[PDB]
């Protein structure tokens, strides 16, 4: 407001599949990679820095404060403190919302914010200190216990998408719709270039040598609902159930981040940002049906930004499943040709905690592509929550 | 400033042993204790609460988000959004600085913030996904792997302590001494009562049944330079080592809490605070010296205050060790009588995400007994930072 | 027959409680310990030794063929041949009936048979060489998997010991007092020191220093049917169980052995042998009820003795549980002033692959102190087989 | 000797490369398959089986007496007593030679003996009991701990390798054309059809349905010496080396049996056998070349049969590793065309606890295609052991 925060960077490291291209790359190092990246677009030097403020959920065997890690890899000096938050699949987002308090009330000049997660690297976990006498002892997953379970219900995450599945009806057919429609897509995109603005490339380590990589890899070319009826509903087996691994997010690794500055800072430096932030929110709901989150959060932030829904003109909600992308579309009345129209998680993936950052990317990149205006991001969060964000193109 | 945030109150779990006295109860329930209580305390209902920030370092086999896990526990509606941040031995006093900032902006108007931390449930970690042809697969502590060990230097935070006192010269007997200054000095403060009015209890189940804990477990009462002198150094040991259990904190089990808002909305509500926020900084130094990070943070909350370090009449300093607490005290030049008056964490132990909080409720709680003014709290971060925080008695 | 087999020497060590007195000593040291002194005993120097013989079930985590370690590490050089015999419970007892074979048909002059087990040091299992894209492992306990699950019921062999006192009709009083009777027999055999000649010590080294240990750790005495009458069924939890901690075995630590030869040899050598071997015999019967496997294997042994069961003047039956004990003497008609007199393995303990050669050293040695003539040793065996053995003192 | 115990029929698996084909077959049912086969090979009854005696390594994970669980898997009574013997790589070969013993002293009329490993299905090993304060806790490697590693000098079986080929002369290009010779041997006996008679196919549920396993899985065809010569020691790495993955046998999976009874009682029942046992040896030597244990067992069962080194017809020493084979061959002077003339284990692959009695099953079906009369079968075993058996076709 008058002076309000900008973005002036903003690019991601393409999504890996699970046990795939990135899966020997540590989280801190696809963290370093994007850091290092948004600063050199930005021509900001990172002396410069105030603060980085990075998403993060799964941070077990990372070792210390791997945002620190992520930092200093980037070539931001000792100096400049670095940490992490997280609010599970609103990670990435709510380190931007961070960054936009503290440049706004005067803490920080300039931030770099994002979020990271490398989901192949998620350990399995044993509890040794009592020592078991006698008996069976789990080594739990990670990803499952601490990413992907409700703790309120003991329930996955696809469990309270059937849950909003059924209140919503959104049947079977209709979320393999959605489905094809993602892939579809996000194939199109691809084919056409629209990702290779934003993506920077990550450096792997190979017996053959050091290769680049650069090309998404979770998306399913020709994917098309015959194959997709065909497959059986994955977490509900009774059947009732609707969400097939076709019609989900997948688990995947990969990290993304932006550079914010006050408008004033950014004009003193002749930088011409991607876009002012006008508003976020974040919002608490039922776990049972966390997925309805961005209803509440998307109607917050786009009324405190003084705008109505048809005022924007490009929404990402992220995929976490079609059964939820669908429901939140239906219950605000979007126009689908306006929402995650280069495709969403189903076929880019979702690293947890950097999808939140990854979709505010994407949407940065549509918006001045498009040479359209006004857009939002917005994303559930396990346990019941939602967070949403207001961008105007500057 | 003028409108400034204010704590309306201050409480903690008694800090427990390693496989102690609370080593059976979930970071998340105590969490929940503190968190009802400062409700309680401050008469603030749930329902008011806009947000709910937490430290939280050791998240792993947790379950998702374990702070709105503690917020729900603690009686706060699912409408109210709960979230972590890390920061390592700085999260809990971090937690607090971001609720300062989101009431300073407006963002919020109540904050619950606070630190929490169980060590003692901390798994081991097992990379289980690529599988192992043939060879041994390490199972990684995961309190040292992402707790304790340098990410830089791939070293013990002891072996960074050892740095500090040689570079500050800082000996041996020097570290035994401060170190049986606070067994004694919380020995002094536990016979006074002095930390009755803090402490809340934790209900544990046991076999016999409930019960109530609420006495620190850690300190060790009739400590003596005599007994001390005898261990040999723990971290460091080629003959030039000094750092040993008995003048290095603890692994310990914990969870503090606060309440802040505005001082208009405490007037508003008839409330008195504990105190007022005056300023807040965070820092970055070399991780190989990570323990010196209160020097630049004090000086420069002290400084943003409109503050002379004479003006500080209380400070409380972490203990991560002996040879870093005198190493700050001894640069700074203060006071050792205005300094960890009831004692500190190499008596009363050190639980990394709680730690930050839990100082600075014992330091409100001290000005409030002694009826002083000014205090400072004050952490290092393993990587190195720092984070500080200057208070005025209101 | 004409030139039986005899055995001149038979010790033991102590036998350990689960995570007690011998958790340290790995189960080659404990057999290292008894076989050197069975060649001290016997006064055959271990350059003589044909081969070695072994039971041992919990073979995990032991190395390469733990019973060659301990011939070598007794001081048997590396031209004597050493090996393993795994018949679960009867596997000590196996051993020796190996020997008699080897040493009736002219391979071997000289055997030190026995059994050794280590139950505290079994490890727990993961298998991990395909590796885990998603989802919890186990890691599986070895003495549950391998020593005390039945694999055609996955049943653990205390409910076969349900079974057994359903089928042989043993109350829940019935098994109580047999195991209080076990108690006290032991305690009375201790008092009197009749373990003394066969026990030998065994060194552990300790933080205080190097230790003997030689008393038998696994005795409750003052044992009695008041207290073991309030303890609830372990096994079988629907309330038609019998079969608690206090009527059943335990899992515990230690290794038996014995000098084997031709009476011939031993003539030459101007030894006088503890007993001559007179008959053995193996059998099978149904999984489900493997607890009554010793009534065909006495019968059998008896029968090729030439002997009637009340030529038998001492059994020593492995009391696996209390309700399998009952059964089989209900069912032969034994005395029970007969049978295990110096109590058995509910008081003693039950180191599985140790208990079918330590029940013979206890018999030998029985009837030598009370100067009886005839004795049998028998075990059930998991997976329904039964093993024994006539003796008759030389 | 006038009635010698003979050989009736003779049976292997084919043998699975390491994580391969026969991977997902529990150790138990690669048994059965032999055992079956076996008795329906030489029409007898699995009701007049006196006993199974298995060799049996790496038992971990395995549940109760695997030998146990094959036997009854075979379709043979719980009457019958099963059991099984461990002398690492010798214990398919000792459970021969133990049966000859069984049967020739008059206790046993008819055995199934042979051996059985599934190295695939090893687990992992964690001690867990006692509790883990603090530290790393290693997942030791089954295969390694108890299968491959010296006890008594902590060394790897290749590194007894390389003690043989220094101390006996064998170069890495002598080793690399002994390893050619196996490959190049074992693909023309099996495109001549060579190992049809002896294999019996183990059937393998996929999830494309039931299949057939009928062919050995781990020879590499076209093998040169050109690519051998180009490959690193993997053993001993400081640059005087020479054993390499192409010049050591495999880790591997399979089982084999034989049916042994009296000539009398193959005459009695008008059986023809394959050959009859005319004596064995199992002799001890020094753990540092253990590979060299053929060497004075082959001596002593060739002296026992009143035979000359030259009066054997065929050799199967089993390839443990190719500078082992040569130095064996070296110093015995034996004819190369007299030994492993279809190929060994470099080629074949090496079961631990199989390959003492699959070595047998080969040679009696070579004696018999190429009609000649006199075999050996051989085996080195770690910690410093032989054994050895002498044949003559019947
Ligand atoms: C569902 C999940 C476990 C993946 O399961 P998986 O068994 O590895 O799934 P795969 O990728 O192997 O796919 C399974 C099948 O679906 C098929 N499939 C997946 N996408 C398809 C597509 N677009 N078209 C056709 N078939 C497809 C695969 O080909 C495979 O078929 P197959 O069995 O014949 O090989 C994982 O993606 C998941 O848990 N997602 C949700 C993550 C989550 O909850 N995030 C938080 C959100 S709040
Ligand atoms: C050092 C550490 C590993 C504890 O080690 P430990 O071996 O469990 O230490 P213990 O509590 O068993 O104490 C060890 C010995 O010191 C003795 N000791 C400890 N405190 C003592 C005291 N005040 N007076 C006398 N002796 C004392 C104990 O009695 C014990 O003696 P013993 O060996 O005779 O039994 C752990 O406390 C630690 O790592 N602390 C640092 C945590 C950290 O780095 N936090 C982050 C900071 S940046
Ligand atoms: C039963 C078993 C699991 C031990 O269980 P556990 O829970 O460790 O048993 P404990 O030794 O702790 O004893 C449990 C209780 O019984 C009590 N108890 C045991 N022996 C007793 C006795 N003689 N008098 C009175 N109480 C006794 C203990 O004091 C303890 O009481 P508490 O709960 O108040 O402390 C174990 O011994 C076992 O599995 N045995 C069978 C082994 C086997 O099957 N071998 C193969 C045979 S075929
Ligand atoms: C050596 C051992 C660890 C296998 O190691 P590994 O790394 O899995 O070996 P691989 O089968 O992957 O082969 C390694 C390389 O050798 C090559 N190689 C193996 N056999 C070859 C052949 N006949 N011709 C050409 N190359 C060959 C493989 O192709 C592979 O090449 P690559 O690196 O380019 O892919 C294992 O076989 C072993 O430990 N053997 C000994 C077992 C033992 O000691 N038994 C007890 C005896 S006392």
């Amino acid at each position: 407001g008058s002076d309000p925060v900008v973005i002036v960077s903003a690019a991601r490291t393409i999504i890996g599949s699970f046990n795939g291209a990135l899966a020997a790359v540590p989280v801190q190092d696809l963290g370093s990679t994007v850091i290092k990246e948004v600063l050199k677009r930005a021509t900001v030097a990172p002396e410069d820095v105030s603060e980085v403020i990075f998403g993060h959920v799964l941070a077990a065997g990372c070792g210390q404060n791997p945002v620190r890690q992520a930092s200093v890899g980037a070539g931001i000096p000792y100096s400049v403190p670095a940490w992490s938050c997280q609010m599970i699949c609103g990670s990435g987002l709510k380190a931007v919302c961070l960054a936009v308090q503290s440049i706004g009330i005067g803490d920080s000049s300039i931030v770099v914010a994002g979020g990271m997660e490398n989901m192949s690297k998620a350990p399995h976990l044993a509890y040794l200190r009592t020592g078991v006498k006698i008996g069976e002892m789990p080594l739990t997953d990670s990803i499952l216990c601490d990413g992907l379970t409700d703790a309120f219900h003991n329930c996955h995450m696809g469990i309270t998408a059937e849950n909003v599945a059924k209140k919503w009806q959104v049947s079977r057919e209709d979320q393999d719709k959605v489905a094809v429609l993602s892939q579809n897509r996000t194939e199109n995109a691809q084919k056409a270039g629209h990702f290779d603005k934003e993506i920077v490339p990550v450096l792997v380590s190979t017996r053959k040598g050091l290769i680049e990589v650069k090309t998404d890899e979770f998306p399913r070319h020709g994917s098309n609902i015959e194959a997709m009826s065909k497959l059986k509903p994955y977490f509900l087996t009774d059947g009732t159930g609707t969400v097939t691994p076709a019609n989900a997010s997948g688990i995947n690794d990969g990290a993304a981040a932006v550079v914010l500055m006050k408008k004033s800072e950014a004009d003193k430096r002749g930088l011409t940002p991607l876009a002012r932030i006008v508003s976020w929110s974040q919002v608490g709901v039922e776990p049972s049906i966390m997925g309805i989150g961005p209803i509440p959060a998307i109607k917050q932030a786009v009324t405190k930004a003084g705008w109505s829904l048809e005022d924007v003109d490009i929404f990402e909600i992220n995929e976490a499943f079609a059964a939820v992308s669908a429901a939140i579309v239906k219950e605000l009345g979007l126009n689908p040709e306006k929402v995650n129209i280069e495709g969403g998680a189903i076929a880019l993936g979702h690293p947890l905690g950097a999808s939140g950052c990854r979709i505010l990317v994407t949407l940065l990149h549509t918006l001045e592509r498009m040479g359209r205006s006004r857009g939002v991001a917005a994303l559930c969060i396990g346990g019941g929550m939602g967070i949403a964000m207001c961008v105007q193109r500057e």
